[PDB]
Order: C-alpha cells, then structure tokens, then sequence
C-alpha cells in the first residue's frame, strides 16, 4: 500500500567489495536508491560427481565472512546487504518486482553452472520489464581490450602474454568505493537466512600458512601487509615456489577468487610500489600470475564445457583408472611418498596448498596413479579454499596433458622436486610429524631407510608411515606408455 519509488538493483555473487565496482558504481551514477542482494545458491552446496561437498567446509567459511564483510561496509555507507537464500533467477527477480527495481547491475562469468543462473534470472527480469546490465570485472585485462576475440585467443599463454604486453593493451582504472549509498524505504522483503548446515565448523589448524578470514577488509589487509607493511613484494619471483609460510606468495587467491580484491587494484598497487619502493622481476612476475588468471578464464569462456570433458581441452581420450583405494591414497596422503602427503594433508587440513605442491600432488594422481583427472579436480573443488572454476579446472587440464599441446609428455620427478623445493625437509616436518625424528634427507625418499634407521628413529615403513603405493619411475614409464 505504501509507495514504492523505482530502485536499482546490485545482485552479488564472486564480487564482494565495494571498491572497484563497476556494476555498483553505474548503479549508484542512476541517481536512485540502491538496493544490494546476496543470495545463497544451494546447487553450490550440494555435492561433485563423485560426492564431494561442492563448497567443502574451508571455503564455505570463507565465503560466509566474505557475505557478512560486505554486509558491513554496506551498513558503514548508510545502505544493507540483503541476504538471502534460494535459486537466484528466482529470488532476485522476486525482490525486484517487490522493490520496484528498474535495473539489475551485476558481473557477468563464462562457465556453465555460473551462465545459466545469470540467463534464467535475466530472463524473468525481461518478463518483468526489468533491465539487466551485466559487466566484465573479474579479469585484470577487459574482454573488450584485448587485441583478439575470445574465439580467436591464441592456445599458448606465451603468444597471449607476448601478444597483449607487445600491445600495449592497458589497465582500466579502478572505480572509487562510494562513501555513501541512498538506500530504498524500508519495504518488508521475505528474506530466507542460509542453513546453519552450509557452513560446518572448523577446526583451525595453526600449521596454516594464514588464518584465512573472508571479505573485502580482510583482503585489502592482506595486501597492506604483505606489500607495503612486510615490503616482501620484491622478493616473490625467489620466494614463489616455497611451501612453508604466509609470505612466500600474496595468498590473495582466496580473495581474488570472491572477488574481495580486484585484479585491477592490485596491479595499481603493485605499479605504486614499483614507483615508491622499488620495480624489478619480482614485481613484474606477480603480474605474470595475474595473467595467467586471465587466461585460464578466458579458455574457460572459449571452450567451454570442454573444460569438464574426460577428453578436456584437446578432447584427447586417454584411458584412466578408477580406482577408488588408491584415490583415497592420494586425497588422504597416505601415498608413502612425503611430498605429495604433506601437500594433500595441508589442503585437508587448511583449505590451501602451495602452487609448487598443487602442481607436484597433480601430476602424481594423473601420471603416477592414472587415476582420472577429474576425481582430483574435484576433491580441489571441494577442498580448496581459493577455489577458481577457471582456475583449478585449467591448471588440472593442462597438468593431465590434455589442455596444453606442447608435442612431449610431461610429468613432475616427485622425490626430486621434494629435494629440490625443500632442501631442508622444513615443509616436511611441518606437515607430517611422524617423519619428525627423521633427521637426514631420507626425509624424502623413506622407503630408503634401513631396518636399523626405521627402528633407531621410531618410523616403521607400513605403521608409522606408509610404503610408497608405487614405483616411481616405473609407474611413470607406465602411464607414458600409453600412446
Ligand atoms: C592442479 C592445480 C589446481 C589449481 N587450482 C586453483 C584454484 O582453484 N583457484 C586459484 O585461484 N588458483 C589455482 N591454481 C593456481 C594456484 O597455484 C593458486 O593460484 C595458488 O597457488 C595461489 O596462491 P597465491 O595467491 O599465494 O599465489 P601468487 O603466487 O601470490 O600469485 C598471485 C595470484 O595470481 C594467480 N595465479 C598464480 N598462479 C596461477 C596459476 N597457475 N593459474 C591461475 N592463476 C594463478 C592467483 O589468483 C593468485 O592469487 C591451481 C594450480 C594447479 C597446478
């Protein structure tokens, strides 16, 4: 009964912040009150193929800090977050029919699951006579810059880098975080909290390399830290491969993943520190990291839903074992070789794992235990703090051998990389305490211990510690093999 003036609608989804916003800042440019909405999407939380939690309990958590975070710059700015819970092309489009809303200002994403919802809600927007204006705002370079078509992006990230840099392309700025939002009259709204159930509790483990809090404050902290307060930025190109620690990398792919940090702000912030503190490889090569982010994306929104297939990206068959013991070997790390143990038990443990280890844990389920590809996409879909749809399915369909051509097999020597990256065993006593009184090298390769030194140093290949699940060497030739 009372009068509803038109509004404008800002939907949510992996963009939680308030700066850089395009969707946000068109949205308050209109003139009208805004009204702000997140909505919990079940399909998210029910389970992969085969049966894992589609958002584990890590970042579940994290994504409820992140929504509760943005609630609060939201109130700080004389607004509200709307929170919500239910199929979005269902809700939003409800609450903007209630809220007299006459346009809804969201980002748009590239991947199956994410499309559907936006092109159903759209849909009903359109029924309702409601505008829908979407944005690019999750990769650091603009879909509309760049020197090429989507369907046209070249298939070697080199060519892609070499050919956007050797352009020129250039940096959108970043919006402003607006300082104050009109918000609409108070309306009485049916607003369905999410189940409790959605987000289990955790049980922080202190070996993590961070304690991981969600949302835009906590984000932007983190990048505070480890730019400017900690000045470690120009030391990442020789720390980037390490496993042990908070500042060996940014950790900002939580962030980035939820879109709590933009790309774009953090490529601003990485040109000011190049400018007051210091510019070198380093600081060029976190740009790099940001790019290769670009690019699985944009494969993503290329191929499609190639990008799931058991053929992948070059649709390439490939025979894979389904074995489901030797998997849970591999999820649990009980696979008797320390590195790729250590690896999964800090994932399962924290939600996060080192570049260096998801790339050695990777190759070893695919070329080790030709195991299918997919089950260890989708333990990390699962488990992963920083989960990216583009990110994690890439890398794992590049990692398989079936999303980058590079005419030669490849694979990660385990035990040498192990050495290699942790020359001192510090990443390995960290993560697997019963391997604590091992005070040699053999640290890495335990199944080289003699009775004496099982027995000397209380480690019992088989109670303790398990045997190796396979030959190394032979297991590789193996999976080669097939041709
Ligand atoms: C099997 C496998 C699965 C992966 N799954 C994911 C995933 O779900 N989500 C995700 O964000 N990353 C994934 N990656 C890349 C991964 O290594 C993470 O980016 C992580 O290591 C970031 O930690 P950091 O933020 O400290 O990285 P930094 O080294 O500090 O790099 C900074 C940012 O660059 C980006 N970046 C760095 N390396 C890569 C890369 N190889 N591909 C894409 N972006 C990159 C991230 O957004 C990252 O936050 C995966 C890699 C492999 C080999």
């Amino acid at each position: 009964m009372k009068h509803v003036p038109p509004t404008v609608l800002v939907w949510f989804r992996n963009d939680l912040r308030l700066h850089d916003h395009e969707p946000l800042h068109r949205a308050l440019k209109s003139g009208l009150a805004i009204t702000a909405v997140y909505c919990y999407d079940p399909r998210q939380f029910a389970q992969t193929h085969q049966g894992f939690a589609k958002t584990g309990p890590w970042r579940s958590n994290f994504l409820q800090q992140s929504v509760q975070n943005l609630a609060e710059s939201l109130q700080k700015v004389g607004n509200k977050l709307l929170v919500t819970t239910g199929l979005p092309e269902q809700v939003i489009p409800q609450i903007a029919k209630q809220i007299n809303a006459k346009t809804i200002y969201y980002h748009r994403e590239v991947t199956q699951e994410e499309l559907d919802v936006e092109r159903n809600l759209v849909k009903q927007l359109t029924i309702l006579g409601i505008e829908a204006k979407g944005y690019w705002g999750s990769t650091l370079c603009h879909p509309e810059d760049l020197p090429f078509s989507i369907q046209d992006l070249p298939d070697l990230f080199t060519k892609f880098r070499k050919d956007i840099e050797k352009k020129k392309i250039s940096i959108r700025p970043c919006f402003f975080a607006p300082s104050q939002l009109l918000p609409s009259p108070n309306i009485k709204l049916e607003l369905t909290a999410p189940p409790p159930e959605f987000f289990p509790q955790i049980n922080f483990d202190h070996r993590s390399v961070l304690a991981f809090q969600g949302g835009e404050t906590a984000g932007l902290a983190r990048l505070q830290d480890y730019f400017w307060h900690g000045d470690r930025l120009k030391d990442y190109k020789e720390t980037r491969n390490g496993m042990v620690g908070a500042d060996y990398s940014s950790k900002f792919s939580p962030w980035l993943a939820l879109g709590c940090l933009s790309p774009r702000f953090i490529y601003q912030e990485v040109k000011r520190y190049e400018q007051e503190r210091v510019s070198n490889d380093s600081t060029h090569w976190l740009i790099f990291e940001l790019l290769w982010r670009d690019f699985f994306r944009f494969v993503a929104q290329k191929y499609g839903n190639k990008l799931f297939n058991r053929g992948g990206l070059l649709n390439k068959n490939f025979p894979w074992q389904e074995d489901q013991v030797r998997f849970e070997l591999w999820r649990s790390g009980q696979t008797g070789y320390p590195l790729v143990d250590a690896n999964m038990r800090e994932l399962n443990l924290t939600g996060f794992m080192s570049n260096r280890g998801r790339q050695n844990v990777a190759s070893f389920l695919c070329k080790n235990l030709g195991i299918d590809w997919r089950w260890g996409a989708e333990w990390f879909e699962s488990c992963l703090i920083d989960y990216d749809v583009c990110s994690n399915w890439g890398n794992w369909n590049y990692t398989a051998g079936i999303g980058n051509d590079a005419r030669d097999f490849r694979y990660f020597n385990i035990p040498k990389q192990s050495q290699q990256y942790d020359p001192q065993g510090t990443y390995l006593r960290h993560w697997l305490p019963e391997l604590k009184n091992l005070p040699g090298d053999k640290i890495h390769q335990p199944w080289l211990l003699s009775a004496t030194e099982q027995k000397q140093w209380g480690v019992q290949l088989g109670v303790d510690y398990p045997r190796p699940c396979v030959n190394f060497h032979q297991s590789v030739e193996a999976r080669r093999k097939i041709e």
